[PDB]
């Protein structure tokens, strides 16, 4: 049965449940981003209007096969009805096509879900800055002080130039790249770009890349692995046994590969620095877990809410376990308390 968190009062409305069967009451399921969490349970035999961005229409189109006449694309930061309410859907600077979700209660209420977010102080002056928001539904995946990660812009800096270092002493290295969902294209791409190289991978994952209105894709991506010397492969194969077999397939066009491991955080952020990270080794091969979050790190998150001061805050990650929910109020108390709302 879908949980409290994810039904938004006074409308028939739903927020990334589609894992429930039909949910009694709701006339309008939204999907906040094409992310598996959120869009559990959604299929081509689905058969109930859902809401969201161009690219995630596009994404429930071609990859899980949903059918037209169901999908509701709506534009960015345009004041559009459903179902007789007003809402406004905003970047939430995640993966590609995420967006957070302003609902305008016919009562006055006015509510915004964050769906997956990286706040950022450009959100400042998006449309919310024009109102008042009374409850906040908040991705609070990273909400405790232990979680500190780089800016996205450094983390790129880091892999374009440790990758242009090896590739320039090395013309015969491989660069690997894991990807299993979209989100964190910055990271292939950049690192291509600085190569002179299109990005190689599977019909599947290219598939993936051509729903996301990337400008200019077609120059950028190629099923021709053998033109490529970025390479993506499925995330499960970024170890030293996938990596070798990988390399016995490219035919002794390459000697050497460097593996790129995008991760969440990771407990080595409380001490080194990214400037410091090292590669694990083994013989031809280095493999580095690079920090790149599309969620809001913890002083993100904190800086948001601060300069939002929603009367109610609904944290929608991190809500299976007591002591999680003992944490998250706590800091919501303290950040009220130090900025006087
Ligand atoms: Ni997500």
């Amino acid at each position: 049965t879908c949980p409290f968190y994810k039904k938004i009062p006074g409308t028939g409305f739903t927020v990334d449940a589609f894992q429930y069967g039909v949910v009694e009451g709701c006339t309008a399921y939204f999907l906040t981003h094409f992310h598996s969490d959120h869009y559990a349970g959604l299929s081509k035999h689905f058969t109930f209007p859902v809401y969201c961005s161009e690219i995630t229409g596009n994404l429930l189109k071609n990859k899980l096969h949903v059918q037209e006449q169901y999908i509701h694309p709506l534009p960015l930061d345009t004041e559009c009805i459903v179902n007789g309410v007003k809402v406004v859907l905003l970047d939430a600077n995640h993966c590609p096509g995420a967006v957070m979700i302003l609902f305008y209660l016919p009562n006055g209420t006015v509510i915004l879900h964050t769906g997956d977010f990286r706040a950022d102080p450009s959100m400042e002056r998006s449309l919310l800055a024009d109102q008042k928001v009374h409850m906040l539904y908040l991705d609070t995946t990273y909400c405790s002080p232990e979680y500190t990660f780089p800016s996205q812009q450094e983390v790129i800096r880091f892999a374009i130039n440790t990758a242009f270092e090896a590739v320039t002493l090395n013309p015969h290295a491989l660069v690997v790249c894991g990807t299993y969902s979209i989100g964190k294209e910055k990271v292939f791409l950049a690192i291509a770009d600085v190569l002179g190289s299109k990005v190689g991978m599977s019909q599947e994952k290219y598939k993936t890349l051509q729903c996301l209105n990337i400008p200019e894709i077609n120059s950028l991506i190629t099923t021709d692995m053998c033109s490529s010397l970025v390479h993506l492969l499925p995330m499960m194969q970024i170890n030293f046994k996938g990596l070798q077999s990988h390399l016995k397939k490219c035919g002794g066009k390459y000697n050497q590969i460097l593996a790129f491991r995008p991760t969440g955080w990771t407990h080595s952020n409380k001490f080194t620095r990214i400037a410091d990270v090292i590669p694990q080794t083994k013989g031809n091969i280095s493999i580095y877990g690079i920090p790149y979050s599309e969620h809001s790190s913890y002083l993100e998150m904190k800086r948001f809410v601060q300069w939002l001061k929603p009367q109610k805050i609904i944290p929608t990650v991190n809500v299976g376990t007591w002591k999680s929910r003992s944490t998250m109020e706590k800091y919501f108390r303290e950040w009220k308390l130090e900025a006087g709302y």
